C-alpha cells in the first residue's frame, strides 16, 4: 500500500547541548498553526504523521498568534513525546510586534505559555529578539528571570533566539542554546555554531531552507548538517507530502 | 494522514495528437523494472498502484529495457483497460542491436502483445539508434507499423527520434513523435512546434536532467510548448513520483 514514509529520523537522535535533551534533527515549526492556516484535523495528522517520522522537536512562541493556545489541546495524550522550544518578549498586539523583557512579562508569559500548552513545564524557553541582542541581554531582566524560572523547575534551560553573531555568543556564556540562523544565503552566524561545539552547547537553526541558486533541500541541509555544532533544523512546512520529504532529505544528508 | 497525495493529474489529461487517445501529463517509465536497482515484484505492483491514484495512465516500456515488457504483463492483469502503452521496436547480450525489417517488426510487435498479455497496444515507436531520417525512408520498419496499425494490432505509430529532422519525418505519415527536451537539449523544439501546427502527438523523454524547485523548473519549460502531451519519468521512488506530480500539477495550473 503506502510506504511512501520509508525514510524517517528515528535513529538519528542527538543531544541538545548538555541539557540532557535528546532531538530528532529536524523540529516542526509551528507559526502557521496561528499566523492559510491548518484546520484543527489537519494540524493532528501533521504532528502525527511528524512523530511516525521520528521528530520529537517542536517549536513556537507567544508570538506565532496562537499556535499556544492550540498546542495544549492537540498534544493531549501525547505531551511527554515532545521536547518543546517556546519565547519570551515579542507579543503582536493589534498590527505589530511589541516587545518587552521586564522581568514582570517574563514570567507572566512563561505562567501563560505554561497555561496554554496544558503542562507544567517546557523544555527550553528562548528569548524572542527584536535584533538588538546584546543590549537585551545586557541592560534588561529578561535572562536572569529566566535563569530563576529554570531554578523553580518552570523551565528546563533557556537561551536566546538572536539575529547577531555577538548575541548568540553572550546568550552561550551564562544561558544553556542559541537559535540561529544559517542557509545557503546567510553564515554570518558560523562563529557561533563554532563556538557552541566548542563548549557543549545547544544551537538550533531557523530558515534553513531559503535560497538564491542537487535538491535545494538536500543542499540545505548538508550545508548545515556540515557544522558539527548544530542539535537541529526547524522546518516550517504545513504540507505532509513536503514534510515527509523534507525528512528524507535530512536523512540522506546525515547518510 | 494518508493524503498527501493531495495533488494528482486526473483532470489534467490530454488528448496526444488526432489518435484519440487521452493521457496523463506523465506518464510512468519502466526501464528500471526490467534494466537496459531493480523494484522487487512488490516494489513494482506499489509503484503501479500509486500511478493509478495519482492520475496517471500511460506507460512506456520497450523490448530493449530488459525484461520490462515480460515483467508488466503479469503486473497490469486486472488493470489493463486503464493504461495507455507505449512501446518500441527496433532495439534488441553486451551490446545494442538493431533491425528494422519488416519480418523483425512484426515478429517484436507479436512478441509485445504475447509479453503483455493483450491484443493490443496504444502505441508502438520505431527505437532509433540516431539515424532517424534514413531508417524511415530506406528500411521496412514504418510501412510495416502502418500494416499492423490497419490489422488493429497496434493503435498508432511514430519514432522515438534523435535528430530534428527524423521527428519530423515521423509526424509526416506516422502518429506520433518521442522527442528529447530539457533545461540543457532543446534542438528538438521545432518538432513540437510542427506537432502543434498539425494536431499531432508529442511525448517528452528526459525531462529531468540537468546543469524554485528544478523538477517544477523543468516541467514549466516543458509545458509552456503547447504541443506537448506527456513528459515519461523515470523514476521509482514512490515519493519522488508523488512529488513530480505535485510539481507537474502546479506547472500546468
Amino acid at each position: 500500500f503506502q510506504s511512501m514514509i520509508r525514510d524517517t529520523l528515528h535513529d538519528l537522535h542527538r543531544p541538545l547541548g548538555d541539557t540532557g535533551l535528546a532531538v530528532s534533527p529536524l523540529g516542526l515549526g509551528t507559526v502557521k498553526f496561528g499566523r492559510t492556516i491548518p484546520d484543527d484535523r489537519e494540524a493532528a495528522d501533521l504532528l502525527a504523521l511528524a512523530r511516525d517520522l521520528g521528530i520529537n522537536l517542536i517549536d513556537t512562541a507567544p508570538a506565532y498568534g496562537r499556535s499556544e493556545e492550540r498546542l495544549g489541546p492537540l498534544l493531549r495524550g501525547q505531551r511527554e513525546h515532545w521536547v518543546i522550544v517556546s519565547k519570551v518578549g515579542e507579543e503582536f498586539v493589534d498590527g505589530q510586534s511589541v516587545f518587552d523583557f521586564s522581568a514582570a512579562h517574563t514570567r507572566r508569559s512563561v505562567e501563560r505559555s505554561l497555561k496554554r500548552l496544558e503542562t507544567d513545564r517546557i523544555e527550553l524557553v528562548l528569548v524572542h529578539s527584536d535584533g538588538n541582542d546584546l543590549d537585551i541581554l545586557e541592560n534588561s531582566e529578561v535572562y536572569p528571570t529566566l535563569a530563576a524560572l529554570k531554578r523553580e523547575g518552570l523551565i528546563g534551560a533557556y537561551g536566546l533566539s538572536g539575529k547577531t553573531v555577538e548575541g548568540g555568543l553572550r546568550a552561550l556564556r551564562e544561558g544553556d542554546c542559541a537559535m540561529v540562523t544559517y542557509n545557503l544565503n546567510e553564515r554570518a552566524e558560523r562563529p557561533v555554531i563554532e563556538y557552541a561545539a566548542a563548549h557543549a552547547k545547544g544551537i538550533l537553526v531557523k530558515k534553513a531552507l531559503a535560497s538564491g541558486h542537487q535538491d535545494p533541500v538536500r543542499a540545505s541541509f548538508e550545508l548545515v548538517f556540515d557544522q558539527p555544532g548544530v542539535a537541529a533544523a526547524i522546518v516550517g512546512t504545513i504540507n505532509p507530502l513536503h514534510l515527509a520529504h523534507n525528512v528524507a532529505m535530512a536523512a540522506q544528508a546525515l547518510k
